[PDB]
């Protein structure tokens, strides 16, 4: 049914309902065997990782590390003041090079257009540790921690309050093929990529669920079962602080935002968060599960490497989406 | 008897005589079958350990990396400019990513209170790897080699000559607990911490030991077994190199500070050393156990990973201390 | 008859035509055993790499790490910024630390006089990662791919184009033990070493090969079967570029430079590549070996490594040279 070895990952619009829910039952069973059954299950022996990262990074660094080696890989972190990229040496030679020497890349990157190359020019799977458009192995984490709290995915609302992101572009590229309902607030003129918006009103349409745009917070908060923001400051965008504290004013998720979404509410950031997005109480409330998501970072990031570089197949029986 | 799984090590003050032994009998052990039985001994298969370090390091970093992945683990090491600790992240967030991510942490540091911070916001074990205050690991290679070469460690003197910094702080947090007499010369105005001093003052009386805090070399060297030294300007504190070469003077280790010293003599430092705290026909002396004491950095923090993260028992006979 | 477990690898002058023969053998069994055969062999299982880099790299860097690891061991890479090295410490006391922690040591240096001060003060290996002077471990990529292209080595001409620098002193201390002649073309002021062509003139004398020196690029080309360049501004000449760029006009790599070689002539260029030295029709052309080049730096650095730490025999037929 679903085969994924030897692709890519660079955004999960290239990704089905069905292809996304097997990458969370690969999680949910590697999470099972290895963290319940205190398995070693050694998938990746023999193979390497090129962990290329442009920009700063705690949960998907550390992930990725101790993730490829735990299932007997092993990992490779390159930064930009160590290797040639971009100064003495072209991406396309960069890419040909990491082929014939790991078995996949991750990267972490500004331009998505970066990954593209990348992919293009390897002959090796390319995997998005984040790029200035999208960051989909944050999602993949989101919804396997939603589907451990809730037992299930499909009709659930997800009301992001934030800036029109790397973030909200992955959730809109994936939230309609679960058969969840996306409601976002963004300011005016921080609004999500028209290109992202036109094909998640096409996701929606399909998937018969709703998609509502909006720059007030409370209507985006109105009835959802997920609050869920993140910095208004992403990383490469600190010269406009000035101009997006005072552009996001009336942003900040409190309690008086959760007083108007469903009574069964629990919250995400993918962090690293500051006080300006959301509140203590809220950050720090027993509905936040913004410390079990940054965990679920681990397990996802395994399943994803686990499902392009081999042929194994989960034992667990699939989780109710 | 001793059980320090789960413990974390923050400084040997929370730790008894009994339990620093049991940690330099399982160091012991651990060398015996690896280094000469050519054991491979994977007691840390799928573990994976958060390197967090905001000082340079050689000794520290080769030592716990080598030696987490000699018994099968995954060391990751994170910097300052890698991580987003301090900037776009709070230690309480970095602390409980981490625990989720890795079974422990290891951080040189240069507040103490950050380690603090890890060890209450961490549910896995946080090792100091050195901090402004302690430097707890270091006296464990310190006392393996002492006991390696004298063959036991109770009645010996150690006679210390420098700063009142950091390891001298681990030295007088441990050395009455085996027995071991102190006498220490600092220059006047840069005497150890008080606090920590008056902790060794009962710990002396505990252990029917001496401890002698002098002004004088050659009155902390008078009678002396071991003669310990380290740099003057220690990390963090470049600063203050003109005022602190003045104040130092007359502070250098040479072999007119060992004519008064025990026939038996041998010499410490931790490492790097400068030109100015001890001279080169010490540091390159016979005598001098140095290289020996920084080997044995290695086979301790094996131990400390060992003991707090496994049931594993030493096989070796206990050493004399 | 060759016996190289212990030995340094600080340049091929050191080295018979038995021994690098040797060690291109290896490397031939190593890519055999686990890149076509799948084999996993934990040859260098329980032992560690100490990786000094004082510059850039991209392929000895990922060769070199991701090689360890695949043969079991683990690989620690260590930067000026991170380790005490040239400031708070000499170069002595980080070789006997380096020798108690690490069973070898690779470091991409600038001085050669530091890998010589490595060995003298290191009990274990150390392999020349590139030094100003020589970079002996690309010229084994060099001839392992040249050896696979045209199933043996004897009698090629290499033709040299470009600076009288580290990777060209590299083959003038090896091409005539494998009997191949060299023609090397190079900037008036921008020659070879003298000691280094007085060298490969002695070896060329013994072998009965050829050795011819040009300031011209088509006098170098003409009747050689491989075409090799590089950078004409490599890492520390940096504040030469505008001299450089002057002095090195006519001494690009184009279809003209190739009219004049032999008819299966193909080309080689250790990377990272610029527009300057070689064209991309060249560059990109079919006779271009540039990555299978890059990709054997991992082969032979493995080869390298186990044939210095073990006693492993080649099980693979001994290739034809
Ligand atoms: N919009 C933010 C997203 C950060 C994602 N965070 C993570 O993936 C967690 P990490 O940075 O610790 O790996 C930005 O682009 O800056
Ligand atoms: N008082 C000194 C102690 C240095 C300890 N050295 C070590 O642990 C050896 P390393 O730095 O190579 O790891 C200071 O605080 O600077
Ligand atoms: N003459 C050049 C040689 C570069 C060698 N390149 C390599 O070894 C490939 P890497 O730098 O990606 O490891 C110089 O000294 O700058």
């Amino acid at each position: 049914k679903v085969q994924l070895k030897g692709r890519d990952l660079l955004t999960l619009k290239n990704f089905t309902g069905e292809e996304i829910k097997y990458m969370l039952w690969l999680s949910a069973d590697l999470k099972f065997r290895i963290k319940q059954k205190g398995e070693y299950l050694p998938l990746l022996q023999g193979k390497s990782l090129g962990m290329i990262f442009e920009k700063r990074s705690t949960r998907t660094r550390l992930s990725t590390e101790t993730g490829f080696a735990l299932l007997g890989g092993h990992p490779c972190f390159l930064t930009t003041q160590d290797i040639h990229l971009g100064v003495n040496e072209s991406l396309t030679d960069t890419a040909r090079v990491l082929s014939s020497m790991a078995d996949a890349v991750l990267a972490r990157v500004y331009k998505q257009s970066d990954l593209d190359t990348l992919a293009k020019e390897a002959s090796i799977p390319i995997i998005n540790g984040l790029s200035d458009l999208y960051h989909p192995i944050q999602i993949l984490a989101d919804y396997l921690t939603l589907q451990e709290h809730y037992s299930s995915l499909k009709g659930l609302t997800l009301s992001w309050i934030g800036d029109g992101n790397n973030i909200l572009h992955s959730i809109m590229m994936s939230a309609a093929k679960f058969g969840m309902h996306l409601q976002a607030a963004t300011p005016k003129g921080y609004e999500p990529d028209a290109s992202v918006t036109k094909l998640a009103e096409q996701y929606a349409k399909e998937n018969g669920t709703k998609l509502l745009l909006t720059n007030d917070p409370l209507e985006a908060a109105h009835g959802g079962n997920v609050l869920i923001t993140d910095t208004w400051i992403s990383m490469g965008r600190e010269e406009e602080k000035k101009k997006r504290l005072q552009a996001f004013q009336g942003y900040q998720v409190t309690m008086k935002t959760a007083k108007v979404a469903a009574s069964d509410w629990t919250f995400l950031h993918c962090l690293p968060r500051k006080p300006e997005e959301v509140d203590d109480e809220v950050f720090y409330s027993p509905r936040s599960l913004v410390f079990p998501e940054a965990e679920n970072r681990k397990w996802t990031i395994m399943a994803v490497m686990v499902s392009l570089l081999t042929d194994y197949s989960p034992q667990l029986q699939k989780p109710k989406f």
